[PDB]
């Protein structure tokens, strides 16, 4: 199955790297067609380093409970450093309105990142 396009979906994540620091991004994913979508989302890392997010990636559904998606993007980070990060996971509805999120990530630093997908 695909994604319906236009759909938004508000998500917040907390995200362990393999560094021993932890992420909290708060952002949005926005399905612009059938299989891509727009992401874009602010984040906190627990070393006292905010950045601005950007990218986007594919993602279809398996089922009406599990929705892939691999995404990449670049962190702009407060350190006027910009870099590249890639990720992997999945959504797994709840509700219509909720689904949980999971997505491992990679930046040589990689990271595990848990939360929650709110469709508005």
């Amino acid at each position: 199955m695909e994604q319906k396009p236009g759909t938004l979906m508000v998500y917040v994540v907390v995200g362990y790297n393999t560094d021993n620091t932890v992420d909290v991004v708060g952002g949005a994913q926005y399905a612009v067609s059938p299989y891509l979508f727009l992401d874009v989302g602010y984040g906190w890392n627990n070393s006292s380093l905010n950045f601005l997010e950007v990218g986007g990636g594919v993602s279809y559904k398996v089922s009406p409970d599990l929705e892939p998606y691999v995404k990449a993007g670049f962190e702009y980070n407060t350190d006027n450093t910009i870099k590249p990060t890639a990720g992997a996971g999945a959504l797994y509805r709840v509700s219509p309105n909720l689904a949980l999120m999971v997505e491992y990530g990679w930046n040589s630093l990689q990271k595990v990142a848990i939360g929650i997908a709110y469709k508005v």
